[PDB]
């Protein structure tokens, strides 16, 4: 088996209906790597196509120091198999909850190193016309220097162009998305990353649906606990804005004075 020759399992850091992630260290090297280990999907299924979109995703994407690495992947013995960079500061949806836990949290300078890092990684992507679609704190990683944020997850992401829509979390899911609006898909990017930095800021768990899912899509903000100056809350208020053409691109809000830096 090549992933027993190649690596030693160290630790499983995640599992789930998606089989389970391993670091691992790799022999030849001494790196260490985020190994994922999953049942090949059925031929033609969701899974299948979730699947391709991760390895269709890096054959265009390469390198960016804002998204997870990816350096190789392949099945065997009915398992498929991907290889990434380890990030040792696990995941931003880890790091929200071991703050709640100790009872710590992110200052406001750090929810705004999170949302530029974060909003790098996405302007990459995007001038790669690809869209990632599922952007939210368990698919930000984090890589301890003094800080990266990376995203990851790459199983949704699918074209600008021709866009093959598998809808990610309902708790970060634009609602001209849920409308099967595919025009500005960049936009939906935008509209998580957003709460992902109010999930950050230490909000209440977003709600899947029902009338606060809508109230939110309506473009107002979760309550944050801590004390945002008026014009960061601007900032992440049109960023869900209701038309998406109102929301920032990811270069847009790069280079936004509020960010710098
Ligand atoms: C290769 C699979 C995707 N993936 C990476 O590319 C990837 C890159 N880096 C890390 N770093 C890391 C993740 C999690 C902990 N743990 C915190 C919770 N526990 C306390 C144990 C440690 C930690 F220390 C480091 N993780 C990565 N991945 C990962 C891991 C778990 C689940 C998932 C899913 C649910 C598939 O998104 N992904
Ligand atoms: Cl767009």
């Amino acid at each position: 088996s090549r992933y027993t020759t190649e690596f030693h399992e160290l630790e499983k850091i995640g599992s789930g209906e998606f089989g389970s992630v391993f670091k691992c260290v790799k022999r030849l090297d001494g790196c260490i790597y985020a190994i994922k280990r999953s049942k090949k999907p059925l031929a033609g299924s969701v899974d299948e196509q979730n699947a391709l979109r991760e390895v269709y995703a890096h054959a265009v994407l390469g390198q960016h120091s804002h998204v997870v690495r990816y350096f190789s992947a392949w099945a065997e013995d009915d398992h498929m198999l991907i290889q990434n960079e380890y990030c040792n500061g696990g995941s931003l949806a880890d790091a929200i909850s071991e703050n709640y836990r100790i009872m710590s949290y992110f200052k406001e300078a750090e929810l705004k190193d999170l949302l530029l890092q974060v909003g790098r990684g996405l302007r990459y992507i995007h001038s790669m016309s690809l869209v990632h679609m599922d952007i939210k704190p368990s698919n930000i990683f984090i890589s301890r220097t003094k800080v990266m944020f990376k995203i990851g997850d790459l199983g949704h992401v699918t074209r600008i162009s021709s866009p093959q829509v598998e809808e990610g979390d309902s708790r970060f899911l634009a609602n001209e998305v849920l409308q099967e609006n595919y025009t500005h898909l960049p936009k939906a990017d935008i509209f998580a990353l957003a709460l992902t930095v109010v999930c950050a800021a230490g909000a209440e768990p977003l709600p899947r649906n029902g009338d606060q899912w809508h109230e939110i899509r309506q473009g107002r903000l979760p309550r944050i606990p801590q004390v945002l100056s008026q014009e960061f809350t601007e900032l992440l208020k049109v960023m869900i804005h209701p038309d998406p053409e109102r929301r920032p691109s990811a270069m847009a809000l790069v280079k936004h004075s509020v960010l710098l830096s």
